[PDB]
């Protein structure tokens, strides 16, 4: 459960973001799950579920406001 990894992943996030930690399993993902380190496999959800939450996938929040106006 890379979720539930990238869950405690979500407590230990160090200046916004998520820093990998010594347990690090190499697994198959987008950025590569773990091959650079977990917290990549972590990020990978938060770069598409961040991208397309906070764009694409809620009126753009923010900007639609003064961008996407």
């Amino acid at each position: 459960a890379e979720k539930d990894f990238c869950k405690e992943y979500e407590k230990q996030v160090r200046n916004g973001r998520l820093f990998c930690t010594r347990e690090s399993d190499p697994v198959r993902g987008p950025d590569g799950r773990m091959h650079g380190n977990k917290c990549a496999l972590c990020a990978e959800i938060f770069k598409r579920r961040f991208s397309e939450e906070n764009s694409k996938t809620d009126q753009n929040l923010g900007k639609a406001e003064e961008k996407t106006k």
